[PDB]
């Protein structure tokens, strides 16, 4: 016959259970193939995609990226789309996987408010990347539209301690990376491969602080790394760990001991880890400035012994992962809130600059703004601040060089321009350094650091 | 001895034979090495790279990409490169595969009116890209200056049923995406890799409608693919299907069970293919936004019998290939051609409009232009339009949303932005729906759009 | 236990030697495992980037990049960083290959005339790139901060006759491409991936002319490639030749013959060569425009009797390799520290010039400006250049086409714009081409080139 073809379907048909991102559906466990019924639903839907920044996502069952699909290689597949009667657009799948021209895209095509079905035999092992494939096919998939589909071979995988569903995706904004407000597609800026952000399950910190993956010392963790794309290949790279194993597709050869691993945009691998020693291991897009400039790292936080004969050093903070550190960046949410409602007040914008301060400006100044007699002047009860502090605005978007004194002491060093900081970020970082360490107090708008961009 | 080395040249010398893509030089079908003698030639000359749009191409052979060698590991090749008198620029070879400084680049430099010969041992068994090697060397690659050379193992490749020849390129013109008229190569776009065009086989529906591949069900089938480059790295990918097999360049690693596989600038790879069902199967780079809106896709066609227990669904359709699903876009090349004579008729504007109104527009509107009551507003006998046609110019341009009543019936709905459409292009779609399904009738010329796109 | 643990250290602690780029340190040649000590000073510092291009460079032990690190899988390895008072900037390093969060980034921070040090055991056999790992990492990576560590399988690699150490970086300054004087770094290009220049070993021509890499017929080659990135993929090539064998980080899979191969950023890779014939080999990045328009380009020169049997061609010249041919290219660096001086003589411009002409305009006009007749115009003893000199300028900067006639000869042809040439380099190309071949003499300025262009 075929290759993968074990039979007709046998027993009764499964409904299949679909997981939101990061959890998986449980192996199917059975030695049969079955007739498995797939109800996937797409919304259209506003939803955070960085703090106090809004986006239209287009989603396959309410995330970024879509629901997981699990079946068994030779399973026979009934395969139901509907569009949510809230759609504006008309949707449709394409499933890498699927034998099949279009694999899927014709038969399922399905205007809002009505449901499709197709049927397909499951003929290829592997993990797959699935996606929406309605004109204009690249604005589809740049506003969420991907997911994962996982055909198991017969016997299953090999049992793991956690299985985790990751997925990268670059994204087209109209205003520029952390620029406040609902923001609209930009077709220039995809069609130009120019992305906004570069992002792991469609938002900020979607995997950092609060929301990392967790394992403990001695557990093996497989993850189902998708690139969704529309355009970026991923160098995709574990800080601090390596790979026991990369497998690209249903594809035979198999990778292991690497920590740096190229995805094609529209491919997907199976990634195993094994947890030697504790703390957290960033994934990321080792193009580097996705990472650390566009939003493209991920946390997974192991919990055990330190083992001190093979890692003496510290754990992960904001010197390396930045702003990200922390459980989370809510004041930002919260002072954003504020200022679109009219009520920023003082704190609002001081518990804000607290959270971006950290890695961005205490890299030098110390998180306690104490600096370094001789080498970064401090912030801390600051004479140079305070006779002047619209001075303040000009130093952080142009920077600062050339002899200076600051309580008393002699500097002659370099301060980078930030002009990548948005006004808002700008005024609610230094709105928390007036109000912290016994400085003059006061505060900076959003509108006081236009003016000086303007200049 | 060196690896590759079968002893010195038996029997009479070969004439190699070249073929045009997308066919390739049948098997060298012998057991002994030869004194192989290649003649190829430098052809410079306008060719349309899309509908109504001119490129002059420098060719190897008169072809993007140019002619296919085949030769035997251990042969001997006395290659002769001639530069075609109506040449305005000199122009050399490398041939990847080659062991000899430049691969061939310096003894091989030839001026208008000239030829050059080198001779060089087929060492290495593979797959490998040829390309012009001539100051500036980006300039020649871009305009087209690239092939493939096979070099077969002793005992041949395995039998297939078709062996074809497909190779991508990025391409650099003045003029955006479908801007019509002669496009001269821009060197900006070329440095900062910002291709406005992506292509297999040297234009936009090379490979696609009535110039697709074909196979039967239960044949398979070899592609040789090229990077070309000059830049883009490919995730080459097939839509529907999976390659039993890859293999780059002559390496010893063999992917098998992959659908998406990433092609290095200057890299080449074998994929073979089974056809198990019948329908259109995409070749694509899915770096989508080179797939879906730069021309980066290729068809392959397969006859014979449905499988419904492996695919219930229906064949490949203009929702997923937009206007390329079609034969062919002849129209949008007759009506251009009609524009710079200044003859340019309603009908002209209608067949053209007919063609690119496919997938653009029908996604939403219907092929019959019906709509969906109550989600898709009709252009069919269309109230809304026929009250002001000049709006349309707008809508299609820069968006609609609202509430607004067509054919007495209520819609709060979205249409996108579509600014990418070139004034040509607006026009010819708009007079297509005027003159179509009894609406007023009229005509819309591109002048009339230039004028709303500068508002 | 884990893998790589070989017990605890046996024997004196070692001090580690790390050695400047191109060269490795030996191989450690023991078979127990050991402490080893590694000190490592970040230092600050202008160096030429390209001829008469001066740069601020962030380096890992004076170089680009940085000193190269060999140990033992199993080895226990005290770490320790400084960081030169001379710097301004705080600094840290993160180790690919360590199993520890933050690959060491933590216990790793530095300031200016600090000292820092972790532990950690080389668990993980392979190649692994390091780099600063401080905010923001991907300015710290722009900058130069990047190297390889080898850990050595116990039993060691197999003996090569040579071993050379190559990495590629992408490079953002925000003067354009070989546009004079000290360039800072550039946010907006490094944000949005677009790279000035794209280089080996931190510099243009660093490994090209009588600074390439050397061996002889026969001899086998092992190279360390490093991708620092920070954001580039290298197509990874090498032009005339083919590796035995490619090997990523510590991965168990080995590619064998193959030429062209993906190196994602951070990445690291060994390759083995065998030399079979003599002339120069280049290593590129064949994403084209970066090999030739952005300095990424390296040369391996072989020495030894010619073999016509397997390549009967000429070594590589200017047709190819363009201005980089010539041993170096001083002449341009000189003219360039005559003009800040303000003592810059028609001698420093022709010198310069006839640097810059090869490949350039020897392509077409000849290395000695005869032409070809009826083909390519002399620039030697032209009544062309003669009549109007001033014309020169124009047609070198925007292109000459249409009938001339030149020394009583007819030419209808097309010489390319080359608007990509900075003011100096049209300036001393045509002062060096008035000044050669019984031309008029004379002289062009920067500031003429200025005002031509600007019209
Ligand atoms: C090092 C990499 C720094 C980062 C990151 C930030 N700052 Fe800084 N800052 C730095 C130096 C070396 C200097 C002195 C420059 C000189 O000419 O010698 C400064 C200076 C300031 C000042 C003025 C002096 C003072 O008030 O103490 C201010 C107000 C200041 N810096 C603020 C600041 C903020 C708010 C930052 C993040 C947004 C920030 N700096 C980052 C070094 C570095
Ligand atoms: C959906 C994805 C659409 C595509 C693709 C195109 N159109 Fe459309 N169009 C769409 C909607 C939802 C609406 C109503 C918007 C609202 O505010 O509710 C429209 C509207 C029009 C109109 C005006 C109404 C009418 O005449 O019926 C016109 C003239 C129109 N659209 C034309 C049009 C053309 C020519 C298209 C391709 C070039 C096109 N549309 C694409 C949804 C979508
Ligand atoms: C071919 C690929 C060329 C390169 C590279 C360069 N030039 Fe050229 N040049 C070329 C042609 C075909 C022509 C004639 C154009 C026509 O209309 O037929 C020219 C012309 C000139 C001239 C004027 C004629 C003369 O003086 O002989 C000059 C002064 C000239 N070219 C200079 C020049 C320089 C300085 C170059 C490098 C910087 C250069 N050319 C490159 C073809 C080509
Ligand atoms: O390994 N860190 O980028
Ligand atoms: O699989 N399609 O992009
Ligand atoms: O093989 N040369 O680009
Ligand atoms: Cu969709
Ligand atoms: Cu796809
Ligand atoms: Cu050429
Ligand atoms: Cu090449
Ligand atoms: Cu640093
Ligand atoms: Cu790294």
């Amino acid at each position: 016959k075929l290759p993968g073809d074990f039979g007709p379907p046998r027993g009764e048909p499964i409904h299949a259970v679909l997981t939101s991102p990061p959890l998986v559906p449980p192996p199917v466990n059975r030695t049969y193939p079955a007739k498995v019924i797939v109800e996937l639903e797409v919304v259209e839907k506003e939803m955070q995609i960085s703090e106090g920044v809004s986006y239209t996502f287009w989603t396959f069952g309410g995330t970024v990226p879509g629901s997981f699909i699990r079946v068994r290689q030779g399973d026979t597949v009934e395969f139901h789309l509907k569009n949510h009667p809230s759609s504006k657009m008309p949707h449709n799948i394409d499933l890498h996987g699927v034998t099949g021209p279009g694999g899927g895209a014709a038969s399922s095509f399905t205007a809002p408010g009505h449901e499709s079905q197709f049927t397909f035999k499951a003929l290829n092992e592997g993990i797959y990347v699935y996606h929406c494939a309605t004109a204009p096919v690249g604005m589809h998939i740049a506003n969420g539209m991907y997911g994962l589909i996982l055909v198991e071979p017969p016997e299953g995988l090999p049992k793991v301690d956690h299985e985790y569903y990751v997925m990268q995706g670059d994204f087209y904004t109209a205003g520029k990376y952390r620029e406040k407000g609902l923001q609209p597609f930009d077709m220039e800026k995809a069609i130009d491969e120019r992305p906004s952000y570069v992002l792991f399950n469609g938002a900020e910190g979607a995997l950092t602080g609060d929301k990392a993956l967790h394992a403990k010392v001695g557990e093996t963790v497989r993850i189902f790394v998708g690139n969704g794309g529309p355009n970026l290949v991923s160098s995709f790279h574990v800080i601090g760990a390596i790979f026991d194993q990369v497998r690209y597709e249903g594809g035979t050869n198999v990778q292991k001991n690497v920590q740096t691993t190229l995805i094609p945009a529209g491919g997907a691998a199976v990634v195993k880890f094994t947890a030697r020693v504790p703390g957290s291991y960033v994934l990321v897009d080792h193009s580097i400035f996705r990472a650390f400039n566009k939003g493209a790292m991920a946390i997974l936080k192991i919990d055990g012994a330190e083992n001190k004969l093979v890692y003496s050093g510290k754990e992960l903070d904001s010197v390396f992962l930045g702003d990200r550190a922390a459980p989370n960046m809510s004041a930002v949410t919260k002072a954003t809130q504020a200022s679109v409602s009219g009520t920023l007040t003082v704190q609002d914008q001081v518990q804000a600059g607290r959270a971006l301060f950290a890695g961005t400006c205490s890299v030098c100044h110390q998180g306690n703004g104490a600096g370094l007699p001789g080498v970064f002047p401090p912030l801390a009860k600051s004479d140079f601040l305070a006779a002047d502090p619209k001075r303040a605005m000009n130093i952080v978007l142009h920077g600062l060089n050339g002899k200076i004194k600051v309580n008393g002491q002699e500097y002659d060093s370099v301060m980078p321009p930030m002009t990548q900081l948005n006004d808002d970020e700008v005024a609610n970082i230094l709105t928390y350094v007036l109000n912290s360490w016994d400085n003059p107090g006061g505060r900076v708008s959003a509108e006081d650091v236009k003016k000086v961009r303007a200049q």
